[PDB]
């Protein structure tokens, strides 16, 4: 009751639309707020694309080592790693790390292409039991985040359940699950989001995202000190097309739902 009041208050103060799903694996409980509404995933969709590559790699031992050309024609609007490798190759492992840890959009496009495109990433989600996730577009257009548009969306509940499966459950084989967790724990982009609302000592693997309409997102697996892990999804979007990001709202949401733990 208190936690719900606090999230509603945060949403009202923020001026936007907030979606939260926490799974506490200590007691199999959840805290949900707009958790069945759709939100544009933006760069948080990179987790599903990397996971689809990892799944493919379970039957293809040379896949992660496969060399992918980086051409000028591959550049899109946010390319911090790929721009340093133009006219050379990167491995699919290197592209996965760049997508997850630096949120490189070229890297995301190569992951998408090498599993068969957005509909293939979506079919992977369906195979895991996630009916909600939909990846419709490639980078950079998947980040438009127009209100009412279902393209490139999921719900907080669906993404929390799927992230649990990927990182703590059995969607991926032992090697592949460990690799995803390693990659997410090495994320460099998330300190202002969920992590900013948790104690300094807690360990986090997360993936942020942002896009049109001031969309500001984070999805995380969290290891609190001496406690079972948590899964937290915080999605946020705003009414104005050119709204600025609100990473503080995600931090505030994280603090609200973990207070006590
Ligand atoms: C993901 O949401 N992206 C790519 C990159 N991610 O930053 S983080 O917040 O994921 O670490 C920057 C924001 C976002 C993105 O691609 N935004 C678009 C860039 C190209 N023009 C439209 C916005």
């Amino acid at each position: 009751a208190d936690v719900q009041q606090k999230l509603a208050e945060l949403e009202r103060q923020s001026g936007g639309r907030l979606g939260v799903a926490l799974i506490n694996t200590a007691d199999n409980s959840q805290i949900l707020y707009r958790a069945d509404e759709r939100f544009a995933m933006c760069s948080t969709s990179k987790v599903m694309a990397a996971a689809a590559v990892l799944k493919k790699s379970e039957s293809e031992p040379n896949l992660l080592n496969q060399r992918v050309e980086i051409k000028k024609s591959d550049l899109v609007n946010y390319n911090p790693i790929a721009e340093k490798h133009v006219n050379g190759t990167m491995s699919l492992a290197e592209l996965s790390a760049a997508a997850l840890q630096y949120s490189d959009n070229v890297a995301m496009n190569k992951l998408i292409a090498h599993v068969g495109g957005p509909a293939s990433v979506t079919a992977f989600a369906r195979q895991l039991g996630d009916e909600t996730f939909r990846l419709d577009r490639t980078e950079p257009t998947l980040n438009t985040a127009i209100p009412g548009d279902p393209r490139d969306t999921t719900s907080p509940r669906a993404m929390a359940q799927t992230l649990r499966n990927l990182t703590l459950g059995k969607a991926l084989g032992d090697s592949q699950r460990a690799q995803l967790v390693t990659w997410m724990k090495g994320n460099t982009t998330g300190a202002a989001s969920i992590q900013a609302g948790l104690p300094a000592s807690w360990v986090v693997g997360d993936k942020t995202g942002s896009g049109g309409y001031g969309t500001t997102n984070d999805i995380a697996v969290i290891w609190p000190k001496d406690r079972a892990p948590l899964i937290l999804v915080t999605y946020f979007t705003q009414p104005q097309p050119k709204a600025e990001s609100r990473r503080d709202v995600l931090a505030s949401a994280a603090k609200i739902v973990t207070d006590g733990l």
